[PDB]
């Protein structure tokens, strides 16, 4: 198996604008921490509005008609994405080490999940660049009508700390595929892998200004992007709460186009005719993967009454043996939460569960004295009115509910402001299709959980988001459609 | 030729919810006027928040799983749209008369343009309902993945007074095609044809609550729709200013999906090789059609300087002969503006043009008769810094500018926060394609103007809107995409 890079240097700590490494305009640098120890790893140049402004100017010039990026064959945009994939593959262990050190992700999981996703995302979209087609249309009257799908322009992108590098790839790959330029802001907690990608972008040979990477905080760098009158499109992944602010800012400023990938409280429905041991393991991973810090978390597990007691027992056994420890250690299943703020929020919600009469089966406490580790926690006898049944915990807390009928569980699963994902476990084709069709969710899994692929679109119903990422449909957010209608002397079919 | 329905009575004046005619909850009514005479036509029930709430509940129930509308074959949704087209065709003269009386549109133009568009829109979308396809996707891993394209749910729609019935059709046709339910709010100036459509919707046999029609004011009924937490999607056509408020309100409330069709200051570029008889007439219609009350108005005509003087001469001649009068008179080319507020806005902008040194070639005043009639007005020697060159007038005011080079006119055409449409008149293939490709506009015409078709998408770049209506792409705003990923024991290609 691969090992964490020894003596990892953090070489790239500056703002990346126009393929040049720059100090912040203010001169400030901000600290970056290791969530396993609480100790400072390094300092990073702290971008604010002045820096955003320079980045937008660079991105706008790079998007100008006649520029290298605009004149480039679509196929050559694709080649650049493929080159970037090659470089990520070359530096896979370094990047996984960085994600582990900075993000708290177990190194092997960062290597085999996150980095695999990054590489596959770039390789997938590399293939789309010269296959984005408009249409020719048999309109009424003596006209020739066609559509031209063009890049929108300068795209602002704001990404979270739970999947720093993977979300970076999810954002820039479709944007670049379509020929846009980018100003991207990684989360304050987790800038490092994004900055390393700046070095790879330069090495790959992207024209200056096509990707600009602006590390810094939300009210400064993030807000400056959201309200910028020179940015045509914003893509945001994060909390539903902040998503509302993004949409508001878009409306108030320049009506920039918006897509949002937001939170969830996703249902996972287990029928008695499911493969039980498989369902237990899948539901366990479905909530505990990535320290519970997944918008996809299956945080409402509905179990059919006849298998409820056994499902709970097996789930508790599994949670009790789940190995929490140092991200670099190959035995580790679960690393720390990202920071103290998240740690405290999780503990408060656990206490709410106890207070409101959910059965605490195991866990419920922090682990150790350093970093932000929390015991794998299981609640049973959860009911729909409980805070823990409604609020996104974003930590290692499993909630198990009971149901009797398919009609009941469909209603209860759908009774949410959220609708990111859902799942159903059953060997009955009729139940599987009925439930999956009825779910108000952007992705529904049948007899699996957390099965994501570069080829398949992903996004929220309701307040879990607007628009889709990944697959062909991810590209729809990153082009502007132009209809051209030409008068012709006479039309024939 | 057809004649306006004699002694037209307004049968339908009430709120339409759940296929029933209802009084306002408050009991309040509001007056509706004839813009040609200033006289009151009738009173209509005034919808407010309480009425919106009732309509949303009806629309939600009609959208419930297992409802008649949800269970219906897609092909049968299509048949209902085709039936509605049949009924509009049957009542074409009545509806055109109503659009003329209420909206100030010359009767023959309402009959042959607006009503034609209504019928064609319904017949076009009738054909789409059972041809909306998801995909099956060759994802990595042992999975079967497909997408379901589902209706979003309850769609709030707000439409303007400049094309009351046509915009009603533009909105409900794609929404219903996709299987949504609708709460639609016509402009307070022009509710009448929308209410008549309620009668036809019931007659066609749409299930109760599928379309609900809520006449009332913007700050009351309109705002209630925009902020409603039980509405999944909003579509708004109107000013950019109000568009910004819609997006903001969506962000603040429930992150409902937003599409906007907003203002323009669209360029119409005439090269010296253009046929003048044709180009002058097309440019004339391009700005004067529908009392100048078109988002598509070609309100910046750029003429190559060698033909500029002649183009102006011809344009002035045409404007001076343009017949302004009673909408019911078959000789009338131009009816009144919609109301006194718009009338005053137009005159103020004309005054600004004179003050800033534009050359008033003809017109420039109200006609001084009953109603809200304004002389066809032509300005030449318009420059880019003038208020009339920047601000949407929405009245019978033509603006003619000169240019010398292609590079120049592309830059000047695109130097705008708007980008709804554009046109270029030239027989030179290279110039035509270079200019059309370079325009930052959602529709570009070559050697024509105002050529719209049910088959071709339409919408704004920049602050002229977000999203597209009409054609296949119009449907994309009215479906939610669900990915379903099924674990399978083994995959083969
Ligand atoms: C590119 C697909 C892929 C391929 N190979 C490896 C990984 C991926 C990939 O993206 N996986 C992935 C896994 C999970 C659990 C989540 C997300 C992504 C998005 C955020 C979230 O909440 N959950
Ligand atoms: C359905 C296409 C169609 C077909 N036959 C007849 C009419 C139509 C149709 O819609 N025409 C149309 C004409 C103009 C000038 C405008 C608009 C629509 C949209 C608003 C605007 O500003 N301008």
């Amino acid at each position: 198996l691969p090992s964490p890079t020894p003596n990892l240097e953090i070489k790239y700590t500056k703002i990346f604008i126009n393929n040049e490494w720059q100090n912040s305009e203010s001169g400030r640098v901000f600290p970056v921490y290791n969530p396993a120890t609480g100790e400072q790893v390094c300092e990073v140049q702290e971008a604010d509005k002045a820096d955003i402004d320079k980045a937008v100017q660079a991105a706008r010039l790079a998007f100008s008609l006649g520029s290298v990026w605009r004149r480039m064959d679509a196929s050559e945009r694709g080649r650049l994405l493929d080159k970037l994939a090659d470089l990520v593959e070359r530096d896979r262990a370094v990047l996984a080490t960085m994600e582990s050190l900075n993000g708290g992700k177990p190194f092997l999981q960062a290597f085999y999940v996150d980095l695999q996703g990054v590489i596959k995302t770039f390789r997938y979209y590399a293939g789309w660049a010269d296959k984005i087609h408009g249409m020719t249309i048999p309109v009424d009257g003596d006209y020739f009508t066609f559509t031209r799908h063009e890049p929108i322009g300068v795209c602002g992108q704001i990404i979270p700390w739970n999947f720093p590098l993977l979300m970076f790839a999810w954002k820039i790959a479709p944007a670049l595929c379509c020929g846009n330029t980018v100003v991207i802001k990684p989360a304050e907690q987790t800038p490092l892998s994004a900055l390393y990608m700046g070095a790879l972008i330069k090495e790959a040979g992207f024209p200056p200004g096509v990707i600009n990477i602006l590390p810094g905080y939300g009210p400064t760098a993030g807000a400056a992007i959201a309200s910028h009158i020179g940015i045509d499109k914003i893509a945001f992944t994060g909390s539903t709460e902040v998503g509302k602010l993004i949409q508001e800012a878009a409306g108030r400023s320049n009506l920039k186009r918006v897509t949002l990938e937001l939170g969830g409280k996703s249902p996972n429905i287990i029928f008695a005719d499911a493969d039980l041991d498989y369902a237990v393991e899948q539901a366990h991973q479905g909530v505990f993967f990535n320290q519970g810090q997944c918008c996809t978390a299956g945080s409402r597990i509905f179990v059919e009454e006849s298998i409820y007691e056994e499902f709970v027992r097996r789930s508790v056994e599994r949670a009790k043996r789940r190995v929490v420890g140092s991200p670099f250690d190959p035995t580790t299943e679960q690393g720390p939460q990202i920071d103290k703020k998240q740690y405290n929020k999780i503990l408060e919600l656990i206490q709410s569960g106890v207070a409101e009469g959910a059965k605490l089966e195991c866990g419920g406490k922090g682990l150790g004295r350093k970093g932000f580790f929390i015991e794998p926690t299981v609640f049973s006898n959860v009911t729909d009115d409980m805070r823990i049944a409604k609020e996104e915990i974003f930590g290692p807390v499993q909630e198990i509910l009971r149901f009797k009928t398919m009609d009941e569980v469909i209603e209860r699963a759908n009774n949410s402001d959220f609708g990111l994902v859902a799942a159903v476990f059953t060997n009955d084709i009729n139940k599987a299709l009925t439930v999956s069709s009825a779910m108000q969710a952007g992705t529904v899994w049948i007899n699996c959980y957390n099965a994501l692929n570069a080829q398949s679109p992903f996004g929220g119903f309701k307040m879990s988001g607007n628009g889709r990422e990944m697959g062909e449909f991810g590209l729809r957010e990153y082009s502007e459609v132009k209809t051209v209608t030409v008068k012709i002397p006479q039309k024939n079919s």
